[PDB]
């Protein structure tokens, strides 16, 4: 008959390889089954002898350790892993990367925002939170996510790596750490430049060129909302701003500095996205497109449209303002 | 006992100081004097009781490891003290930088569990798992340091503007994380890159010098008189074994320089003095020529003595093997 929801129709399994996938349709159960399938379909369960019963418990534990913030919640976790999935196929990555690196990318994506409390490192630092004091103002959140991720994998029951050798686990841990830490936006400028310097003369042989490439990929996935179709990506803005406004109120209310780009009184749906798209997103994917030309049409495409769409929407917001003292 | 004689106050200014004489109370009184004397109490409006409570707390948070203990904390601080006088650093550094150097020396090894980062990672400990195999101890010590300065009754910085706190916090973090011996190679190279054409007005050149200075004070046991320095080597190995004994009975790797069966007092130090201590102090002497005769001098002697002793240790094995 109609089977249960956590059994995916081949139609789903098919549509899950795509960035056009609607992340909003599904509920935890199914997102978890979705992710679980990702690990079989990518040959990770086979090639690392992952216990399939462990793989489920891992994902339940991962889900539980994500918090219910407006933005930095399990669905974001899902989007990023799903987008990494989408790009494994789009960029034929399984050719260019070892199965270990694929495992790192996927596992990294999933774990990258674990137990995120809802307020960025600038709050953590300026408010001198336990986490800021603990990690000494060095990417405290990302360091924290990373820590949480491996606390989980240290449990025998959640340890998807339990049947990996120690030399392999070492190498995987080192890689996830690198990537998760790379999600810090303070380091965007820095990482983009290092990447852009290797792109002068890229070399898939070179381990350091590849490390950057992975860092770039996970960053691409971390902020990829606007690559998704307008209908899927429009509400995320309200989720982001809901969280960013939570922090700015708290910051105001505790006498702490307040970033203009998170200010309830200044930011509008459009002004949030235009600059972010034009100058962070596009230039990033522009470089990735050089390594992978197919990315232009799938990813830059929606971004240009989303740019245009918001740039206009801002003209109208401003036209309206102007009218209300004209 | 409680009060320091003016002889002692005098002696404290030199590396010749006998760290072994004093009990904790008196070392705290010594450390206390360093703060008034260097003019930190004055120039940062430190409440004089808070400075005492803080030092007491800092002491509460050092453990009784045979080596990485409060007295090591005292050795390193008191050596830094000595280096301000010997190198006349008060002319080359602001009082903030002095505050950082001192306060960082003191805190640099807080709550050291007795087993190095190499164990922390390999055993995959709480610390290693939390700090992501990234200077986990040195991160920890640092964090502990500010958990203390966060208590308002121990807050020697309570009357410093938030701007300065920030610059001290940064200073202090950089220096504590620099003590990690994994980065010895890196940091020494970074420094010699600058020494090609050093510049006291280049905050970057100084941030590196401060590092080399605290680094210097961390490992500077053999710079002291033989009577003073030799007890530490037993203390060091006591610790280093305690770890390899644990490393062995948990199936984890042991490095041969802590392997109870390969290591002697002499082999431990000949290498260290030669390729770590001397080279570092050779460069620091290009900036401060006075150093050679006060620091490189006893080091060469120690090297020469332990090399002599190694000849005798080896001769004994020519009577033992079968
Ligand atoms: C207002 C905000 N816009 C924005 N921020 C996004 C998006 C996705 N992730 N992020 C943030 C969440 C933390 C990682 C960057 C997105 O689609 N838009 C923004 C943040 C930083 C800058 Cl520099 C500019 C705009
Ligand atoms: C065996 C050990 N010798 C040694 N190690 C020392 C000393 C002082 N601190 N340290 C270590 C203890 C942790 C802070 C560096 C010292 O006087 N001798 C050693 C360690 C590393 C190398 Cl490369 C060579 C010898
Ligand atoms: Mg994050
Ligand atoms: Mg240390
Ligand atoms: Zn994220
Ligand atoms: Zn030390």
């Amino acid at each position: 008959p109609t089977y249960p929801k956590y059994l995916l129709s081949p139609e789903t399994i098919e549509a899950l390889r795509k960035p056009t996938f609607d992340v909003w349709l599904w509920e935890p159960n199914e997102m978890l089954s979705c992710l679980e399938h990702m690990y079989h379909d990518l040959g990770l369960v086979r090639d690392f002898s992952i216990n399939p019963v462990t793989l489920r418990r891992w994902l339940f534990c991962v889900h539980d350790n994500y918090r219910n913030n407006p933005f930095h919640n399990f669905r974001h976790c899902f989007c990023v892993a799903q987008m990494m999935y989408s790009m494994v196929w789009l960029c034929s990555l399984q050719e260019k990367f070892s199965q270990t690196d694929i495992l790192i990318l996927m596992t990294a994506a999933i774990c990258h925002d674990l137990d995120h409390p809802g307020y960025n490192n600038t709050y953590q630092i300026n408010a001198r939170t336990e986490l800021a004091v603990r990690y000494n103002d060095i990417s405290p959140l990302e360091n924290h996510h990373c820590a949480v991720a491996f606390q989980i994998l240290a449990e025998p029951e959640c340890n998807i790596f339990s049947n990996i050798p120690p030399d392999g686990f070492k190498q995987i841990r080192q890689g996830m750490i690198t990537l998760i830490l790379a999600t810090d936006m303070a380091r965007h400028a820095e990482i983009m430049d290092s990447f852009k310097e290797k792109m002068e003369n890229f070399d898939y042989s070179n381990e350091e060129h590849m490390t950057l490439l992975k860092m770039i990929l996970i960053k691409c996935c971390d902020i990829s909302n606007e690559v998704r179709p307008m209908e899927v990506a429009e509400p995320w803005v309200d989720c982001l701003l809901e969280e960013y406004f939570m922090q700015s109120d708290r910051e105001k209310s505790e006498g702490l500095p307040v970033a203009p780009f998170m200010d309830r009184d200044k930011v509008t749906k459009a002004t949030a996205q235009i600059g972010f798209i034009k100058f962070v997103l596009i230039p990033m994917f522009e470089t990735v497109t050089k390594l992978f030309p197919m990315v232009e049409e799938i990813m830059l495409q929606p971004l240009w449209e989303s740019r245009d769409r918001y740039e206009e929407l801002k003209r109208i917001d401003d036209a309206m303002k102007e009218l209300q003292k004209k």
